[PDB]
């Protein structure tokens, strides 16, 4: 036979059975100093007893009805696993007793019972043991909770088929609630076995394709002893990510979370998977405090309609086919059954104590029991109704239902296709999976009754296209159990605007500094890797935040120091008419015919054409302006010194007037020096931009400064030849001592023409235009001074008619 | 009963043996009434042969000799796997047929008992072979299988492993990538037990060490087309350069077949353990592909009989093996009678080169040689055990004649023997080895053709962390003909003038070179950060250091200082000879007629004006700055006084008040300038960035602007009273003199303001000097020059009536005319 405590019962095929009645095992390391015995296991497991009560109420449902298997019973032989691989393959060698004795030729009872197929473990390595022995003699094995990823493989497990979906879809949903949510700092723990390492590698490959950085990762077991889980709380510690998601079950999470409880710490957000987001050890009301507010994964739920009904039918001494029942009524009331703690009776009622048996809201793994059932029963009916020429093997041949074999049964499982009672439609793909909807939950806490409450806050669709399945009703959530705000779960702070991201050395990607951005470069947006070099025109804000136009610099109207160089230029006009007013209004008096009459008109027109010609520099200097600012005051001034230098004394020793042609070829090469550089190689306008960075000049480009030279050398010969003539005889008393007003007026032009030679070496700006205007005018108001002003102080002052006869003039 | 083909033979004690005779099955699926029939294995693997022959040897070695279990003979049931776990466990379920019985009460009952088996080769099978054996309490010795799910003791209770794990070779994986300085690989494991745990474990060894991993996939035997091009395409979609691989030699093959048929050539391979040295891989056809490759090798051991052995095999003399007639079928290419030809018994297998006896080294064979041997000494342990001191309960021991499994079991945990090299064996908790690693390349042999695992260093597991590895980087042919190290790093590095820079959605392997700005530098290779050094210093041209701004002043040791340091000290000695000659002739005619003792306070003052112009050379500090230009504005008021009070007043000694007042109402202005804002010094670093200039700030300009004021008043009142007497004769012309003078200082001042005003915070102390130095000298020239002359070089021309009425008027002589 095999192990002692079971629930069987005979019929024409019989199914097999697993399921965990008991947690686990108990704590033995055997030191091999006796013959080993049996393990024992420990803790008992009401939702287990429900899942195989499940089991045992579809299969009596089938038998009642006379339209799903006709005049033909189904039996069982039904085992407990204990959580573990090696009671599972005890029932496993039991199960496959009939087919091995013919493969090994064996050969002694001949009254063992064969089984059809099995209804698989709910751990995925206990699954993967069973179904390595059982798809060697290609037996079916239907699985209700397993659901690894490595089970879908064909070339190994040739016979494993189940009605949960694999693992994949929920580590995918798992990365899009991390990207709903804004998070990038997040941990991850999952067990050490087939059910935790390829979800928590699945969840690991989906993150980084969605920048989510992962800070640790670290596995856990039911059998971890003190100093891993030391190790484990001291890694969550440091660590400052607040997200943890975990792939575990209840037993594999439950001493972690004790030692987490123990040291009391809040403030962690937990993703559930779905093995322990609906898990009795854990959902507990001591633990709220570091569990609260925990988001999980569910299954959709389903009708079983007479079923609590029948749970409420359970009795030690009417299951007589049941060998779990009486294990569940001395754990139920704590007593002892006594066949023939206190005594019991046996006349208990079972709503009088609370336990997981009928304490529920939604089936969920007990529908996946019912319907593995009845695919296993779908398919011996399409082999009872079969039809001679239409079948599933050779020729169309049909399989004899009362000589069945598992090998059929396993041929027409794969081509399965039947309508529930709910109405779906359930049907295996090629890797013997089946698909569905996720539920998602969020844990609070009951006003009522003071336990755990699961709230449905949101739903993953599996049949919508990608990056639309999730949806979230986020107004239902309470995070931690009690909060309103979402947490935050980033590495670094965002940066502002203004700022750039830096790179912190031995860190990941999501770990940054925020650096300024440098003088001349903004930053737009938050979170700028980069710092974007401003527009020529413009100059970043001190803010940083955008660049503003720079500022252009140029000496103008309107400004209260062109106002002043305004004026001073209309009062040196001013007093040039005034001057040639007073000449022309006695022209006939002896002291303006003793001088040349018809030549110092020139000389008052070429001052006037001095004074008006030094508003050139002030203003914008456009384009024909820069052109004509140094030729203008050239020519008039070299006019003047011209008509100076005729009126000296002995410098006429050698047309129809003898006087106007020394002015004429004096004047003409000033003429000709401008025309020919004007026509080679012009001045132009410039922008300035090297000398500051927030402030832009308007200049003038020169253009060359070979004809500069010249220009500037030809009035200064003109100037040294009428200063040598004119000091070489300043003691000739002849005409109210002009040749002392001459000297006097060419050493006050080399005085400001020398004195303002260093503020061109130096400044760069405004301060240029400035001191050229300047100059212009002290140079030209001391001409006009020291030619006139004793002329006019004769002419019309107070000794106006004592000195002004021609007998004084030459005395 | 069981497998039809066995090696078999009987004694006392049975042992049991798993090993690859083939390397896989045939593919087939379809129930379609199929009665699914057993399936076919197909590839020869004739290095599974030969560790099926190391097994036997140590068997029939042990027999032979009479000191290890004397008249106790072992025997063996050797099965044949496959690599698969099914033949496996229709194996085991021979092997467990009697103790089963024992469980379910369910014969032919002649079964024998099996003690131990010697294990599997694949972690995948050995897994499957422990969940069954450990069922029953049967020991198991693996050869070959070294995942580290396999050392856990809860769920596998009677494995152990004379191979060591795969934790120390994954983390001398990420020990090789650091050496050679790279930091951008891709990864490859195959889909099970042996790859899966062993690339995790070098993931998370490798992320420890700042080495990033560009792609990471799986791959297996039974691949199809698409998974296979998916994979090709990752490959070369990527600029990693080095791929760390965890196989086998089939689960590679596909891969290997594709990349080699579409020339994916200049791939750095690291081979794990398990297909360093495969006959799938290593071949003539691949080595443009798989040259080069770096892998990884076990510790070598003697067998000092085994070749001779190996020599012996013969179809129709091995009696007891029924795996030689497929061996001697699969040689030479024929057909035993009991199209290809038929064979005689007759030929020589020396001729046939296959991998049978075609090796250098014993590895893993020497490991099936301890692994039989670790049984017999358990065994021979529960035979020497004496009374009392046993391992059992009340210190009993085993019988020998009625032995269990788990007594084996017992004794194989508590086992220390001493092997035939002279080295001690003994598992630890786990049931674990430990052993050092050689290192192996690719090479090519210049005379057959074929690919040579040629030792280039080793792993030592017994030495501390960070001293396990030695590489001797001159023996390595990098793709099979190269002699420099590639370059496998996401991007190029930064050089000294730059800083790192984020690449979005990339890994921090990944970045850009951005130049520092100005003022600041980086000296270092990978900068990512600049730094700016402290204050007073700018960045080079360069931006590698930075260097000191230089300070700019009017120095003493500057040549333009030295020039204007002899004008004063020859202003000095000047005017200090014309003291001493007028000392000489106070009492003479020309000295007495301008109030002698004005002549030496006006010598005293303009003396002081002199000396007033050292204040302005050198660095500014605080009590220079503060005593600048007082001194000046005091001694020039009592030069000015001086000039200014020596012509004749008859009313408004009782003339020096004025000589007082004059200067005591500037006096006063200084003191309040110097006690309500005092000037100070003042470094300037906004004008020029790698310039520091220093200078003064005036505190306030308006008390300044009063001081220069009463100065120019009194100087141009001086002037208008001079011009008044400028044609009255006497004192030599004195009056016009005066009168030049005053205009001379007038000029000097006024013409000096434009550049004052130019170079005003930079170079205006000179300006000062220079304008100092020439007004000075005005004074004293047109003052004190004129009658010098007449003192000493016309004598008897200083009479009084000369004062009164000069004939010849000199002026200096007019120099002569020059
Ligand atoms: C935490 O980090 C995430 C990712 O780094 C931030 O989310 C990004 O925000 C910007 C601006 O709104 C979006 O353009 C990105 O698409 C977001 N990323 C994702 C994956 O959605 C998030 O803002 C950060 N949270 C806080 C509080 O700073
Ligand atoms: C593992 O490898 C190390 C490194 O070669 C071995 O240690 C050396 O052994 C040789 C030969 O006995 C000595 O000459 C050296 O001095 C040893 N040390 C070093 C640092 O090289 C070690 O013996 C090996 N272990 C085993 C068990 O073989
Ligand atoms: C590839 O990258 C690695 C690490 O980023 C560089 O290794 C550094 O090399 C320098 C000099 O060779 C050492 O000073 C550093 O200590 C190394 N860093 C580490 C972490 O080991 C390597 O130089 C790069 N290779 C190339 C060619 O640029
Ligand atoms: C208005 C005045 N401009 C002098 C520019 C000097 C300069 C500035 C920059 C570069 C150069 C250089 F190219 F010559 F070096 C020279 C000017 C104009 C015309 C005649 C003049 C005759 C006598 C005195 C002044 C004259
Ligand atoms: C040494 C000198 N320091 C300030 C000169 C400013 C200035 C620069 C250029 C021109 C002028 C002036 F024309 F206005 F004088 C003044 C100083 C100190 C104290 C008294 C002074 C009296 C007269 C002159 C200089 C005096
Ligand atoms: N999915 C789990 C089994 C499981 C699902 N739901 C559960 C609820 C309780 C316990 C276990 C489970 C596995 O693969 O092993
Ligand atoms: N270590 C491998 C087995 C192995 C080791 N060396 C080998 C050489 C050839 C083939 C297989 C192997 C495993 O765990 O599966
Ligand atoms: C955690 O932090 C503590 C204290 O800073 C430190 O000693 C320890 O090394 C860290 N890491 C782990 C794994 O405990
Ligand atoms: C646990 O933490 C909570 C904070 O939520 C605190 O109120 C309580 O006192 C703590 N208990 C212990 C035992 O530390
Ligand atoms: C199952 O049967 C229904 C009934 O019409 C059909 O619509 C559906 O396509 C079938 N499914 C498969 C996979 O054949
Ligand atoms: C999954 O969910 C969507 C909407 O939430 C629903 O329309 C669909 O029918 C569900 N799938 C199944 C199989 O019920
Ligand atoms: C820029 O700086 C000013 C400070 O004057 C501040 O008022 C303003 O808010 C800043 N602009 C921003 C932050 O966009
Ligand atoms: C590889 O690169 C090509 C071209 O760059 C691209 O079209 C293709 O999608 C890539 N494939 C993978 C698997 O990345
Ligand atoms: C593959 O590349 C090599 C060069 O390394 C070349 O010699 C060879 O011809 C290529 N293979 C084929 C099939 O062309
Ligand atoms: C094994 O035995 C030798 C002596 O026989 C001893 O030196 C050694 O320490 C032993 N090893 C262990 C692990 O006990
Ligand atoms: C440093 O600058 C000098 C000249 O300024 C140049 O010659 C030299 O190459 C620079 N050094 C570098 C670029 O490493
Ligand atoms: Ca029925
Ligand atoms: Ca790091
Ligand atoms: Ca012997
Ligand atoms: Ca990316």
């Amino acid at each position: 036979y095999g192990p002692d405590q079971r629930a069987q019962k005979k019929g024409d095929i019989i199914l097999g059975g697993l399921f965990p009645i008991h947690f686990g095992v108990a704590a033995k390391d055997q030191d091999l100093k006796s013959r080993p015995e049996s393990v024992e296991c420990i803790r008992y497991n009401f939702r287990g007893f429900r899942w195989l009560q499940a089991m045992i109420f579809a299969i009596e449902e089938i038998n009642s009805s006379p339209a799903l298997l006709p005049n033909l019973t189904l039996g069982y032989r039904i085992f407990d696993t204990c959580n573990t691989v090696s009671k599972a393959l005890e029932a496993t060698l039991s199960f496959v007793a009939q087919n091995k004795i013919d493969s090994l030729n064996l050969d002694c009872s001949e009254h063992i019972p064969s089984t059809i197929a099995v209804v698989g473990a709910t751990g995925s390595g206990v699954s993967t043991a069973v179904a390595n022995l059982l798809g060697l003699f290609y037996i079916p094995q239907v699985s209700y909770a397993s659901s690894s990823r490595l089970l879908s493989n064909k070339n190994q497990f040739k016979s494993f088929l189940r009605t949960i979906p694999n693992d994949e879809h929920q580590a995918t949903a798992m990365a899009d609630i991390i990207e709903y949510f804004r998070w990038n700092w997040v941990g991850t723990i999952a067990a050490d076995d087939d059910y935790g390492r390829p979800g928590i590698e699945k969840f690991r490959e989906e993150a980084e394709e969605r920048d989510i950085c992962i800070d640790f990762s670290e596995l856990i077991s039911q059998y971890s002893d003190e100093e891993e889980i030391q190790h484990v709380v001291e890694v969550i510690q440091n660590s400052t990510a607040k997200v943890i998601v975990v792939f575990s079950s209840g037993p594999d999470l439950e001493p972690l979370i004790k030692e987490i409880v123990r040291r009391n710490i809040t403030g962690k957000i937990w993703l559930a998977s779905e093995a322990w987001a609906s898990s009795s050890l854990i959902a507990m009301p001591q633990y709220f405090h570091v569990v609260g507010g925990t988001i999980g994964f569910a299954l959709k739920a389903g009708q079983i309609p007479g079923f609590r009904e029948f749970l409420k039918k359970v009795h030690p001494r009417k299951s007589v086919h049941n060998g779990f029942a009486k294990e569940f009524w001395e754990e139920t009331f704590n007593c002892h059954l006594q066949e023939g703690r206190p005594l019991c009776t046996g006349d208990e009622n079972i709503s009088s104590v609370e336990t997981p048996y009928i304490d529920y809201t939604h089936l969920r793994i007990s529908y996946n029991v019912y319907l593995a059932v009845y695919s296993i029963a779908h398919a011996l009916q399409d082999i009872y109704t079969c039809l001679p020429g239409r079948g599933l093997f050779t020729n169309g041949s049909c399989a004899d239902i009362k000589k069945v074999e598992a090998w059929q049964v396993l041929k027409h499982l794969r081509h399965l296709n039947f309508t529930n009672n709910m109405g779906e439609q359930v049907t295996f793909d090629e890797c013997g999976d089946l698909v569905g909807n996720y539920s998602i939950i969020n844990w609070h806490l009951s006003p009522e009754d003071g336990s755990i409450v699961f709230k449905e806050v949101g739903y993953y669709n599996v049949y919508a296209k990608k990056g639309e399945r999730l949806f979230i009703n986020e107004e239902k959530i309470l995070w931690s159990g009690f909060s309103r705000e979402v947490p935050f779960s980033n590495c670094s702070r965002d940066c502002l605007a203004g700022t750039r991201k830096g790179i912190i050395e031995g860190e990941p990607t999501c770990c940054f500094e925020c650096v300024e951005c440098p003088d001349g470069e903004y930053s737009d947006e938050t979170d700028a890797s980069a710092c974007n070099k401003c527009p020529d025109d413009f100059w970043s804000n001190e803010n940083h935040t955008s660049c503003i136009a720079k500022e252009i610099e140029f000496l103008s109207w309107t400004e209260p120091f062109g106002i002043a160089l305004t004026l001073f230029a209309v009062l040196g006009i001013f007093l040039t008419a005034f001057v040639l007013g007073v000449f022309i209004k006695f022209r006939n008096t002896p002291i303006v015919k003793a001088t040349n009459r018809e030549l110092s008109y020139l000389l008052l027109f070429s001052l006037l054409c001095c004074f008006s010609s030094s508003l050139f520099f002030i203003g914008e200097p456009q384009d024909w302006t820069c052109r004509l600012r140094q030729p203008a005051f050239g020519i008039s001034f070299v006019l003047c010194i011209s008509c100076i230098l005729v009126k000296t004394n002995r410098v006429l020793l050698v047309g129809l007037n003898l006087q106007f042609l020394l002015v004429f070829l004096c004047t003409f090469m000033q003429i000709v020096i401008c025309v020919i550089w004007l026509y080679t190689a012009p001045p132009s306008s410039y922008r300035n931009q090297e000398l500051e960075d927030e402030i832009i000049f308007i200049t003038c480009h020169e253009g060359s400064l070979m004809a500069l030279g010249f220009l500037i050398g030809y009035t200064c010969l003109l100037a040294a030849i009428c200063f040598f003539f004119a000091f070489k005889s300043r003691k000739l008393p002849e005409n109210f001592n002009e040749a002392k007003f001459i000297t006097f007026s060419m050493l006050i032009f080399f005085i400001v023409w020398i004195s303002f030679i260093p503020a061109y070496a130096s400044t760069y700006g405004k301060f240029v235009s400035a001191v050229e205007v300047i100059a212009i005018l002290a140079a030209s108001f001391g001409l006009l001074a020291c030619i006139f002003f004793n002329k006019i102080y004769i002419i019309l002052f107070k000794p106006s008619r004592n000195t002004i006869e021609e007998v004084r003039c030459s005395t």
